[PDB]
This record gives C-alpha cells, structure tokens and sequence, in this order.
C-alpha cells in the first residue's frame, strides 16, 4: 500500500443504504463470475498500482478510478442499492482504460473483450421483481 496510491474506492459505509435485489444477483452471480474468469481478466481484476506499473500520471488522469476487485468487493458486501450503480461501475473501468490508454494497446484490446462479454450478459440483465 503505497502512499503514492490513492485509497481505494469505498467498499464499506454503513450510513449508505444498501438493498439486495434480483438483478445485483445476478451480477455477481452471472455477471462478475463470468468476467472474472475471463483470460483477459488479470488487469482489471484489482486498483491500479501506478507505482509497481512506473505510470505516476495515471491518477493524475484518472480521477474516478474503478476495477473489478473493488466490484466484487461491493457485491459481496451487498454496497449498493440498485443495479445501475454497480453496471455504471464497470462502465467506469472500461471507459477509464480506453482514457487512458492508445486505441491500438494491448489493454484496450483485453477491455474490448470483456467488454463486450459484459454487454451480453447486461442485455439479459432479468426484470427487477
Ligand atoms: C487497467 C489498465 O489500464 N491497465 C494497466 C496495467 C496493464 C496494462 C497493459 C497490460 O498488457 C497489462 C496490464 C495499465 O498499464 N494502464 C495504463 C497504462 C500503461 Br503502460
């Protein structure tokens, strides 16, 4: 835990409220599992360590970052309310990498791929109920 790191996003609040619901359900269980097993996963799979990668500009452009340890974090620890905040997570990730890195980079094309595994999976995303 380097102090050149920013903290991580909350994981834990107990003053914010927090529901399950049918549709976070699903995105642990069918969503998260899925892209978390992915080939293309392990990037994405815990923060940015911008030290260990040599990269001191990353949180200098990325300003709301967010990975895949920080969501399963929240969807073990039941952090959100609806299913909107937990899809506009990973829409974060995503969008921070293509931020951050070159159309043509090798991270970008591993983001794509889980990307589009996640569309799929959003698509059927159930009827809240
Ligand atoms: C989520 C994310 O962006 N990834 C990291 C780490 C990483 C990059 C490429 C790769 O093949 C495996 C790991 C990163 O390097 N970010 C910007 C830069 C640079 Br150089």
């Amino acid at each position: 835990g380097s102090h050149m790191n920013p903290p991580p996003p909350e994981t834990s609040n107990p003053n914010k409220p927090k529901r399950q619901t049918n549709q976070l359900q699903y995105l642990l269980r069918v969503v998260l599992k899925t892209l978390w097993k992915h080939q293309f996963a392990w990037p994405f799979q815990q923060p940015v360590d911008a030290v260990k990668l040599n990269l001191p500009d990353y949180y200098k452009i990325i300003k709301t970052p967010m990975d895949m340890g920080t969501i399963k974090k929240r969807l073990e620890n039941n952090y959100y309310w609806n299913a909107q905040e937990c899809i506009q997570d990973f829409n974060t990730m995503f969008t921070n990498c293509y931020i951050y890195n070159k159309p043509g980079d090798d991270i970008v094309l591993m983001a794509e791929a889980l990307e589009k595994l996640f569309l799929q999976k959003i698509n059927e995303l159930p009827t809240e109920e």
